[PDB]
């Protein structure tokens, strides 16, 4: 009985919202409340892009936007697995489905790296922003050694095709393209089937 | 698997519908995107391509976010056809794979309008309400499946339209999963 019309009308609005053309300040505040209405509930995402892997965090994408505006990503974090330290280059909102993880916002100083703040500690139903112009450096981490996390990522591009940057210790910069685990995305758009 | 022609043929149609443009412009603009896609047939997942014993087959290869658009991969098996149908939405038909044949109709009942129009690889043609609505489209090969790429002013799957002998039709879709056309570090 998957609720898929959950993240149908999610994709609907954000997709209204951004016909708005509305500034970066507006896209968060009003996403953050469309995203954390679809992450309070936990009775819509397939079983297929909820699955960790072994090796590495998994990166599901759920819907891409026609032009490339946004994206919505299901990451699936295995017990003790994290990102790399990595920015975005375009805005991000991260919503708690399932678990626990933490997020470590980083700066670049004189020596490279160093943390800003607290790890972030999310529980299901938080949702928290990156941009460029906010902070766009974090770390996500599974907080759970025996229990896999997932969050629901939003991004103002298809996050999976941007040239973006992971981050070693001394602020040295890799090329960073994340892309995707899955092959195939879930059908939404079948609404008689409810 | 060239999927940057469909990435590329969905971000020029979304691009041509922001310029919020009349069914002609739609049509005549839409039907040379298309006919570029369908003149290569080197990008279709092999899993959109396949037929079934019982059915025609209708994969969603992508939904616009508001619904504005849909593109669908139609596989007809041997001997296989649609019921006569009309759309309520502007449609183009791209021709991909095979032999099919769509017949027109008109209500009089049903008569059909001209010949059945002949598609092989690459043709395109177009269906709305203002131009002609009602046709059967069908596989004119006994032994080899056939597949166009059609592209619809709706999610054609969830639109309420009607079979004619009306009846309400609501076509759905065949796939529970679409092709991530998104990864292009893979290319
Ligand atoms: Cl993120
Ligand atoms: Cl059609
Ligand atoms: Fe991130
Ligand atoms: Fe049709
Ligand atoms: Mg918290």
């Amino acid at each position: 009985p998957l609720r898929l019309d959950r993240l149908r009308d999610f994709v609907s609005a954000l997709g209204e919202l951004l016909d708005r053309h509305p500034d970066e300040e507006s896209v968060l505040r009003e996403g953050r409340s469309l995203l954390g209405e679809l992450v309070r509930h936990d009775d819509w995402l397939p079983e297929e892009f909820a699955q960790p892997d072994p090796e590495r965090y998994q990166q599901y994408l759920l819907h891409a936007d026609s032009r490339q505006r946004f994206s919505v990503v299901s990451f699936v974090w295995g017990p003790g697995q994290t990102t790399p330290v990595h920015d975005h280059r375009v805005w991000g909102l991260i919503g708690m489905l399932r678990g626990a993880e933490d997020a470590q916002s980083f700066e670049l100083g004189a020596e490279g790296l160093r943390p800003i703040g607290d790890p972030v500690r999310l529980s299901p139903g938080q949702v928290e922003a990156v941009s460029p112009r906010i902070g766009d450096i974090h770390r996500v981490f599974n907080a759970s050694p025996d229990q896999p996390s997932i969050s629901i990522h939003v991004y103002g591009a298809n996050i999976g095709a941007v040239r973006r940057a992971v981050y070693l210790p001394d602020g040295s910069e890799k090329p960073f393209i994340s892309g995707y685990s899955n092959q195939f995305l879930p059908n939404i758009w079948d609404q008689s089937k409810e």
